[PDB]
Protein backbone atom coordinates (compact mmCIF):
# COMPACT_ATOMS: atom_id res chain seq x y z
CA UNK A 1 0.00 0.00 0.00
CA UNK A 2 0.81 3.35 0.53
CA UNK A 3 3.76 4.23 3.13
CA UNK A 4 6.15 7.52 4.73
CA UNK A 5 9.48 7.63 2.66
CA UNK A 6 12.67 5.91 3.60
CA UNK A 7 16.31 6.98 1.62
CA UNK A 8 17.70 3.09 1.83
CA UNK A 9 21.12 4.17 -0.30
CA UNK A 10 22.89 7.18 -1.20
CA UNK A 11 26.34 6.79 -2.30
CA UNK A 12 29.06 9.03 -3.29
CA UNK A 13 29.45 10.06 -7.34
CA UNK A 14 29.91 8.23 -9.79
CA UNK A 15 31.38 9.99 -13.15
CA UNK A 16 31.08 10.24 -17.25
CA UNK A 17 32.71 11.34 -19.51
CA UNK A 18 31.60 11.91 -22.72
CA UNK A 19 33.18 13.38 -25.74
CA UNK A 20 32.29 14.68 -29.03
CA UNK A 21 34.16 15.02 -32.61
CA UNK A 22 32.42 18.08 -34.16
CA UNK A 23 31.57 18.59 -37.76
CA UNK A 24 29.03 19.81 -40.48
CA UNK A 25 28.01 18.50 -43.66
CA UNK A 26 26.03 19.54 -46.87
CA UNK A 27 23.68 17.40 -49.12
CA UNK A 28 20.98 16.20 -51.03
CA UNK A 29 20.11 14.06 -50.21
CA UNK A 30 21.08 13.81 -46.86
CA UNK A 31 24.19 12.27 -47.18
CA UNK A 32 25.59 8.69 -45.79
CA UNK A 33 28.05 9.59 -42.96
CA UNK A 34 30.63 7.15 -42.46
CA UNK A 35 33.54 7.18 -40.12
CA UNK A 36 37.23 5.48 -40.30
CA UNK A 37 39.69 5.28 -37.46
CA UNK A 38 43.92 5.42 -38.56
CA UNK A 39 42.42 4.04 -42.06
CA UNK A 40 39.81 1.09 -40.97
CA UNK A 41 36.48 1.73 -41.03
CA UNK A 42 35.18 2.37 -37.60
CA UNK A 43 31.87 0.45 -36.97
CA UNK A 44 29.46 2.47 -34.99
CA UNK A 45 28.18 0.94 -31.33
CA UNK A 46 27.32 1.40 -28.04
CA UNK A 47 29.78 3.45 -27.23
CA UNK A 48 30.77 5.37 -30.01
CA UNK A 49 28.41 6.79 -32.73
CA UNK A 50 27.48 9.24 -34.90
CA UNK A 51 24.34 11.98 -33.80
CA UNK A 52 23.31 14.92 -35.77
CA UNK A 53 21.54 17.35 -33.27
CA UNK A 54 21.20 20.34 -35.40
CA UNK A 55 19.26 20.32 -38.54
CA UNK A 56 18.82 23.30 -41.07
CA UNK A 57 18.05 22.28 -44.28
CA UNK A 58 20.93 20.63 -46.19
CA UNK A 59 23.04 21.93 -43.21
CA UNK A 60 23.54 18.64 -40.70
CA UNK A 61 25.53 19.88 -37.56
CA UNK A 62 26.59 16.34 -35.39
CA UNK A 63 29.71 14.87 -33.81
CA UNK A 64 30.75 11.36 -33.63
CA UNK A 65 30.36 10.37 -29.74
CA UNK A 66 32.83 8.68 -27.95
CA UNK A 67 31.67 8.00 -24.43
CA UNK A 68 34.36 7.10 -21.79
CA UNK A 69 36.69 6.71 -24.71
CA UNK A 70 40.77 6.18 -22.95
CA UNK A 71 44.50 6.58 -24.74
CA UNK A 72 43.47 3.70 -26.84
CA UNK A 73 41.19 5.87 -29.22
CA UNK A 74 43.61 8.85 -29.80
CA UNK A 75 44.20 8.62 -32.85
CA UNK A 76 42.99 10.05 -36.94
CA UNK A 77 39.30 10.13 -37.71
CA UNK A 78 38.27 10.68 -40.70
CA UNK A 79 35.13 11.24 -42.22
CA UNK A 80 33.35 10.40 -45.38
CA UNK A 81 30.27 12.00 -46.56
CA UNK A 82 28.47 10.39 -49.80
CA UNK A 83 25.65 11.51 -51.27
CA UNK A 84 23.99 9.81 -54.70
CA UNK A 85 26.03 12.92 -56.52
CA UNK A 86 29.20 12.76 -55.05
CA UNK A 87 31.06 12.37 -51.92
CA UNK A 88 33.42 14.24 -49.38
CA UNK A 89 36.71 13.51 -47.16
CA UNK A 90 37.91 15.49 -43.67
CA UNK A 91 40.16 13.63 -41.82
CA UNK A 92 41.15 15.02 -37.68
CA UNK A 93 43.06 14.51 -35.34
CA UNK A 94 41.87 13.41 -31.81
CA UNK A 95 43.31 13.29 -28.54
CA UNK A 96 40.88 11.70 -25.24
CA UNK A 97 43.27 10.80 -22.80
CA UNK A 98 47.24 10.80 -22.60
CA UNK A 99 49.27 7.65 -22.45
CA UNK A 100 49.15 6.03 -18.88
CA UNK A 101 52.70 7.18 -16.90
CA UNK A 102 56.00 4.95 -16.48
CA UNK A 103 57.82 5.06 -13.69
Amino acid sequence: VHFAPTITFLESPTSDHHWCIPFTVKGNPKPALQWFYNGAILNESKYICTKIHVTNHTEYHGCLQLDNPTHMNNGDYTLIAKNEYGKDEKQISAHFMGWPGID
